[PDB]
């Protein structure tokens, strides 16, 4: 407390006494990564006293040795370097040295100007003729890293944190490889509205918000799919979209009410084909990243244990029914959506110690079974394929199976990385689904979306047989970063 | 008139009858690009019996020339081919010739099988001994061009200009990340949901998230998320993405839009106009093989002027300029009472609407958009915007009551917004709380006070430049277009 007021006192003194008070403008000679490429391997005790060079940090060590010399450490972009601050150096006119030494602390953003070298003890260094306070730091920092604060005050954590700043690359590098991926296949990149008069694509609850002039409510997208669908239609045959999308739902280790998905569109392809994209993208992903198709995971965190990931292609297939019946030791009763079936989900929901789902439609109970019996089975990346029709109203019914659709998900360590399928384009049975998720919404459903006409019509000018896809790029980054907390990969997470 | 409902009941005939239903899939021998390439020299006449091929595409055209003989056009990824369908190669497996044919219709997306090669009459085609349904048009298609906005994808499907419009775009902002990313900026994302809004003059969009029991704002701009990445130490930052309004729709604002935001330590807004001129007239440059432009400004209908890019571009001061348009001074300070009077009085003198309520900053702009943003037909620097209008730009550091901020117009439309970042926490403080006074005094642009922002200020926040682009107001002058809704897929329409 006493801290931060003092420099606030000690600041306004500096202003009042005429000496540099916030600079608008400190030039640089180079960064410091580039000061130790160029420096870094001269000779102990080199010094340029033929180059003047300027730099500029974070303070983060002040010792003053002797009355004439005070060895500072700046911190960069990366990089560490040393200033040596000897008063037989010191340019006058920029003030006494002791004056303009004593403004400065720990945490200080500052300027230096300097000869180049190293220290006899093999220190890169800059040798200092004048310092500049730039921005000072008016509370006493923690040395390095409740821990709440590291998500609530992002800044201290990127100050102190190297392997959090290395997460925040490696994320942009992800992004990179996957823009990259589908770029150089010829898809074209797009942005579909974030704000809609009809929500749809997902099955998820979403944010409402209203916009005055127009006089309607719109909804925050929870997936682009319906709009992507009708660049199809239009004919541009291949499209991504790669951005935020939105869940006014709770907030867990692996969900944020905002995270960045990727979503493709490509004509001609069904799901055997996107299952086979899906191999090879993630799959080169991970040996961009990692080297190989075996990488280490840290389920309970890095003090917990550790275990192995194996991405090694092809993926193992789960079928979502066969799968179920084999965990009950007995088959579902048919038609899935029958209330014959739905009695019989409740009745092993219960047998099974399984929390049910509210409202309990077919949809629901299959999706609460194929978690406990089938998910659970996903350690390894895995499909989880032919998803009931009745749960997949945007996926096309299945060419060989009964009641099912082309769908798959993708798990790892049971979570869900991808949800894709051949893509419904029969208008007439689109409907119908719509018609059905209405229903179930005005039943108390919060993840079933209403019917969209203008999608409708869109399937009405022909969608040309195709396969869609979405991934989350967040929950991949976890894999991929050895993380097991989504707050660790987004800058500013959600918090209660 | 009954063409929909009758094509309806032609697909479930075609059901009933066990031929072929919206077949899952269709595998194509290549793309007609790639077909075109192969075979669109051969010789006319050329026709290879011993390869067979499959191509898909939708059907622009069909003329039943005779009883025997079909011809149609397919289009896709650019590329129109003929099918020419000959009763004696029909495939009777499939049906017979005439019953497969009656199936099809203009806009089908069809599937063909067939020999290549080339008409005697010249024509790249693909002589057919199969058709298959794959997905129809249940409504007859102009044969060509509210409702290219409406149903963007009838647009797409029959104007070629339009899908070059979205290329553009994508080429535009390839080219953005581009220069950013070789510079050594790290790409983030940061929160579209905020807690308290901030960054930009604007009213925001309200929500709800019902399981934390909290009221969120839609993002108005990153600034104040991006500005804590650099106390953080991550030196230079852009971010790209959608911000959001609450506000009119015109010809060059819709209500989410797509905006870039860069932070670089060490900047100033010296430097800051420096980069501005080099990406955007190195864009212009990539694009138009030229610095000088057409545009539109009325319209295709209207007159074409010319848009020169070359630098340096012309910088206007801003209260000089309005001083220089009003023939007198601004009265001193420019946030005095009396100067706010005499604002409204040169409003009333030169018909200049008021703005509500009539604060110094409100009434600063309105003077410059009369007075200055009028002057900005080639790209222009309005420079130096009193602190009153600028509560996050740092005091200039030779003018008094100015800032270091500039913005660029072009065609008196408003492209980036910029400034040597403020980084003092005190005045950061006061200047919130003035804009907190103006919100509670009906000032519904002006922002609500972040504490989080000015605690991270407390740490640091090294002299930085940051700026802002709005991505598609650049694009209307890269694509000549005069309408937002000419460069965006699914542009916000009146119910
Ligand atoms: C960090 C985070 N938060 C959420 N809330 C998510 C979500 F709800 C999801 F449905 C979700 N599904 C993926 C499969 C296809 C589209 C993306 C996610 F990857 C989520 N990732
Ligand atoms: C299509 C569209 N619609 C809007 N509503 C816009 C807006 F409000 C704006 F403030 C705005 N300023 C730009 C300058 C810096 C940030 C972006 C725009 F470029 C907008 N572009
Ligand atoms: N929109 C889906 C992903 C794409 C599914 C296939 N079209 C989701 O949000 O889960
Ligand atoms: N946030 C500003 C652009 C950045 C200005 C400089 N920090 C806007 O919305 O106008």
């Amino acid at each position: 407390m006493h801290y931060t007021d003092n420099r606030y006192k000690m600041m306004e003194c500096i202003k009042d006494a005429g000496r540099p008070f916030y600079p608008h403008k400190f030039k640089i000679s180079m960064s410091l990564p580039a000061y130790a490429l160029k420096y870094g391997n001269v000779e102990n005790g080199y010094i340029d006293k033929d180059t003047t060079l300027s730099l500029s940090g974070r303070v983060t060590s002040i010792r003053s040795s002797s009355s004439k010399l005070i060895f500072y450490d700046i911190f960069c972009e990366e990089q560490k370097v040393q200033i040596i601050a000897n008063i037989m150096e010191h340019d006058i006119s920029t003030g006494e040295f002791s004056v303009s030494h004593s403004e400065i602390r720990r945490g200080d953003v500052v300027g230096f100007t300097g000869f180049p070298g190293k220290s006899k003890r093999g220190e890169l260094s800059l040798f200092s003729k004048s310092v500049v306070l730039l921005s000072p730091c008016y509370h006493m920092l923690p040395t390095a890293i409740d821990q709440e604060v590291r998500y609530r005050q992002r800044y201290l954590d990127l100050m102190l944190n190297e392997e959090s700043r290395k997460v925040f690359k490696l994320r942009s590098r992800a992004i990179k490889y996957i823009r990259n991926y589908f770029d150089r296949l010829g898809f074209l990149e797009v942005e579909t509205p974030m704000l809609n008069m009809i929500y749809g694509g997902a099955a998820a609850r979403p944010f409402i918000t209203y916009h005055n002039e127009l006089e309607t409510q719109l909804y925050m997208r929870i997936a682009p799919e319906l709009y992507l669908k009708q660049l199809i239609v239009g004919g541009l045959d291949k499209v991504y979209e790669l951005g935020k999308n939105f869940r006014n739902e709770g907030i867990d280790l692996t969900h944020n009410p905002e995270f960045t998905s990727v979503e493709f569109y490509m004509a001609y392809a069904d799901y055997y084909d996107l299952m086979d994209l899906t191999e090879e993208l993630i799959s080169g992903l991970v040996l961009e990243i990692h080297g190989s198709l075996k990488i280490p995971y840290h389920p309970d965190g890095p003090e917990g244990k550790c275990i192995e990931i194996d991405f090694t292609t092809p993926w193992k297939r789960f079928s979502f029914v066969e799968e179920i019946e084999s965990g009950l030791g007995e088959k579902l009763k048919r038609p899935l959506d029958s209330q014959e079936n739905i009695d019989f989900m409740v009745e092993m929901c219960e047998k099974h110690e399984i929390e049910l789902p509210h409202p309990r439609t077919a949809a629901k109970l299959l999706d609460k079974l194929a978690g406990h019996f089938v998910e659970t089975k996903c350690t390894n990346p895995s499909f989880i394929i032919d998803h009931p029709q009745t749960m997949s109203p945007l996926a096309k019914w299945h060419r060989e199976k009964p009641e099912m659709t082309e769908r798959f998900e993708l798990f790892v360590l049971g979570k869900e990385l991808c949800n894709a399928y051949t893509e419904l384009n029969e208008p007439l049975q689109q409907r119908k689904f719509f018609e059905q998720q209405a229903d179930a919404k005005a039943s108390g459903d919060v993840e079933a979306c209403p019917i969209d006409e203008t999608f409708c019509l869109a399937l009405e000018h022909g969608l040309p047989p195709t396969g869609g896809w979405g991934l989350g790029i967040d929950r991949l980054i976890m894999f991929l970063a050895d993380k097991n907390n989504i707050k660790e990969v987004l800058l500013f997470p959600a918090m209660r």
